[PDB]
């Protein structure tokens, strides 16, 4: 049905609501949260969105922001959840996200563990908190105890130190331990941005996680996006059948 | 003066009070009130006045959904409050007169400053949690918040209590994530915890425990006193005064 915005704390979160083509009275919905540098219309997100719509699952692609921090993003994602809970057509709510959106939905799904029926982290950037505690962020090295006011960051973006100050506090493993419902992690084994082996490890820690490895592929699935969508389709058909 | 500090879409009401003499350079203490509280409460103002009297400017800030700040009480959470406090610290770091920055807070504000001090441990020179509600996260994990009991795995949409207020269960979803002990471990600079041993609202013994966890914390017990120091508010301000004189003395 199209572009929309969700009000949160005096800012507006841009989103898109897409229904399955038959316009069902009642259907499940998947929240899809792109990453920090990305956008909802990007190929790797749209492909997943179209795939879900095709199997009868509505989608709500959303920005997790309108000084970015994981506290702001998580706050915004709770607003998106709260919006989705009010939609009359919705049966069950699912969550998917890519890269820093993947980390964010890993966190938010635990916070929403009673509501979110299954979780799909796509190449989640889930090591950020630990790396921030070592005093690294991309090519920068600082004393983890003396954080710079400004950090030159992802895709040229300038972040405040508050990003790190907040990130350092997040114990990802606590949120993994608390989400015991089904998870599908997808990750390319030639990912140059986020190490594949991180997803291996997080897959073993979750109680109920399937890891799907995209052989040869990059962070945004430049080579085999279709293997991503096939895995998501198979997993989500399994879940909507329960 | 009173002023608004912008925090993205949310204006935060704040009061800047200077020492009498209007010094060109002085320390600044950020002061954060508690849950349902605000910056003009008796105990808050008493601490503020004491600080100004020894030469410390103060910045009292009303948090999201409190006092004269934007937002609805029901939509506040500790993540919003910690966002708010980072905004107030960022504002303070731009004030030309400021030398060192300190933090103090009561109850939920005391918890909040424990957390924010750790995140700002390079910047915040000492920390004063006043009857800090430091057990909120652990107790939320067990299914209670300030006397209300619920299923911590099927959190209510809304909690209705506190003189006709409403609170979304998102407050609890957020609180449950917070590992207070991590933040205690990270802040190794001087700490003064004050707490009344007849506190009806938040248990005294948790402050005894946290005081022992901290690297450098002194615990001042107010004998017989209540959550907001109904009987011996002067003993609180004297303890703040002596501790702060020790920190600022040059």
């Amino acid at each position: 049905s199209g572009a929309m915005y969700i009000d949160c704390d005096g800012i507006k979160l841009n989103a898109y609501l897409d229904m399955p083509k038959n316009n069902p009275e009642k259907c499940p919905l998947c929240i899809i949260i792109h990453g920090f540098t990305g956008h909802s219309e990007e190929r790797h997100i749209v492909a997943v969105q179209e795939t879900l719509n095709e199997i009868g699952v509505a989608t709500l692609r959303a920005d997790m922001y309108g000084d970015h921090t994981l506290f702001k993003w998580l706050t915004n994602i709770l607003a998106v959840v709260d919006y989705a809970k009010k939609l009359d057509f919705v049966t069950d709510i699912y969550m998917a996200g890519h890269s820093q959106g993947g980390l964010s939905v890993m966190l938010a799904a635990a916070m929403e563990r009673d509501i979110i029926k299954a979780l799909i982290p796509l190449s989640p950037a889930a090591m950020i908190p630990e790396i921030a505690r070592t005093g690294e962020l991309l090519g920068l090295k600082f004393d983890p105890e003396n954080i710079p006011d400004e950090l030159d960051a992802w895709d040229g973006r300038k972040l405040k130190g508050n990003y790190v100050r907040v990130a350092q506090t997040i114990r990802v493993e606590d949120f993994v331990d608390k989400y015991t419902k089904p998870v599908l992690i997808v990750h390319g084994d030639q990912d140059e941005a986020v190490p594949y082996e991180a997803s291996v490890a997080f897959s073993k820690q979750y109680k109920n996680c399937k890891l799907v490895t995209i052989p040869g592929d990059t962070h945004c699935y430049d080579h085999h996006l279709e293997l991503v969508t096939e895995a998501v389709k198979e997993f989500m058909l399994e879940q909507i059948a329960k």
